[PDB]
Formats: structure tokens, sequence, C-alpha cells
């Protein structure tokens, strides 16, 4: 199974200056719950933003740099290598990988950040015409988690004749 895992705002912003535009602990918890025990594929810039591999899961980084080697990170040099990875693979970011993979994935785990942030990187446009909402769950707000957010699990719709 190949899935997208992403948080994007009302305008599909996902990043600003190589960081998340928002501070939202609940969403990183969401990420931890979904991806622990599985595989993350991410582009080089996303990896450098985080700075180190996320524990208790396989970290795969896509880059054209053959000098790339990081302790605890598997490196690939092409999209095609993604399909050789076993188990549940989450496309983790950033904009470039999402653009490259959105027409290829089975489903998407999207956190809609219900706000408008300054961004310089975006998730590609998509329509609920093409994606079934398997689930939609409002995130709970508190003192530390003040931005409204909704967890979507979207599954690609089958094209059929009507
Ligand atoms: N859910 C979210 O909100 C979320 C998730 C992840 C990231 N982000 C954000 O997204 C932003 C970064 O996105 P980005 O598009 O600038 O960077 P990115 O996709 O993380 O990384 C781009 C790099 O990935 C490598 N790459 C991509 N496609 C490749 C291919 N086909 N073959 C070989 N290498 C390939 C290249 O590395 P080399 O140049 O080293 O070859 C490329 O420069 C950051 O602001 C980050 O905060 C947000
Ligand atoms: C080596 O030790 C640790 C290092 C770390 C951590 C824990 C450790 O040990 C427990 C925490 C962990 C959560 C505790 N951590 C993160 O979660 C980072 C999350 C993160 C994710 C994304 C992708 C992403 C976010 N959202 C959703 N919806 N989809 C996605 N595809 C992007 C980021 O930046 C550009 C991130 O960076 C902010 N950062 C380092």
């Amino acid at each position: 199974t190949l899935s997208i895992l992403v948080a994007h705002d009302l305008q599909r912003v996902i990043g600003f200056e190589n960081q998340l535009p928002w501070h939202l602990p609940n969403d990183l918890k969401h990420v931890k719950k979904l991806s622990t025990g599985h595989t993350l594929v991410m582009g080089r810039k996303t990896f450098e933003s985080i700075g180190k591999p996320l524990p208790n899961r396989r970290n795969v980084v896509l880059t054209s740099d053959t000098s790339f080697n990081v302790e605890g990170v598997d490196v690939i040099h092409s999209i095609e290598d993604i399909y050789q990875l076993p188990g549940h693979v989450f496309i983790f970011g950033g904009q470039t990988l999402f653009e490259e993979m959105i027409d290829k994935v089975d489903d998407m785990y999207i956190t809609v950040i219900e706000g408008k942030f300054r961004g310089d990187t975006f998730f590609p446009p998509y329509t609920f015409e093409d994606w079934e909402v398997a689930s939609s769950v409002e995130g709970k707000l508190d003192e530390k988690n003040t931005i409204p957010h909704t967890f979507l699990h979207l599954i690609r719709k089958k094209l059929v004749p009507r």
C-alpha cells in the first residue's frame, strides 16, 4: 500500500522557509500514530528540515546526491525505487514528492489545517470528485492545540462507465 501523508491549510499551503507554518502538536501525534512501524519516503529538503530520522520506522530519503548518507536513513535516487519498498509506504513530503506521487497513490491521510498561513510550498490541487472521504474527524482543541484541524482519510475513486 502506497499512501500520501500531509498537513495542508485552507489554501493548500504545506511549508514556509523549509518548516511547517503552524505549531500543532496534535498533528505530529497523528503522524506518529499513523506511520510508526511503517516506512516514510521524503525528499531531501523535507529531511533536512526535520534534521534527523523519525524513530521506530524506516526513513527513506530521495535525492540525486550520491554522497548522501545519514545514520538511520535509507537513500534512494529515483521515484521507481519507491515501488520496491515493502509494507505500508507513506509519501511524507515535501511539495516536489507530492506533485510526483499524487497520481500514483492509493489513498491520502490529510490533516486540513483550518486556517490561512503564509506559505512558499503547496500540496497539489485535488477534488473530492476524485476521492472518497473514508473518514473525516475534527481534531480536539486545547491550550497547546489552538488551530482547528480535520483529519481526512481519502481513497481514490474507481473510474466506471455510467
Ligand atoms: N505535511 C506537510 O505540511 C509537509 C510535509 C513534508 C514537508 N513539508 C514542507 O515542504 C517543504 C519542502 O518541499 P520541497 O518540494 O521544497 O522539498 P522536498 O520535496 O522535501 O525535497 C526536494 C528534493 O528531493 C529530491 N528529489 C525530489 N524528487 C526527486 C527525484 N525524482 N529524483 C531524485 N531526487 C529527488 C531532490 O533532492 P536533491 O536536490 O538533494 O537531489 C529535491 O531537491 C518544506 O517547507 C517543508 O516544511 C510539509
Ligand atoms: C530523533 O528523535 C526525534 C526527532 C523528532 C521527533 C521525535 C524524536 O524522538 C521521539 C518529533 C516527534 C513527534 C515526537 N519530530 C516530528 O514529529 C517532526 C514532524 C514533521 C513532519 C513533517 C511532515 C508531515 C507533518 N504533518 C503531517 N500531517 N504530515 C506530514 N507528512 C514535516 C516536518 O517539518 C518539515 C516535521 O517537523 C516538524 N521531529 C523530530
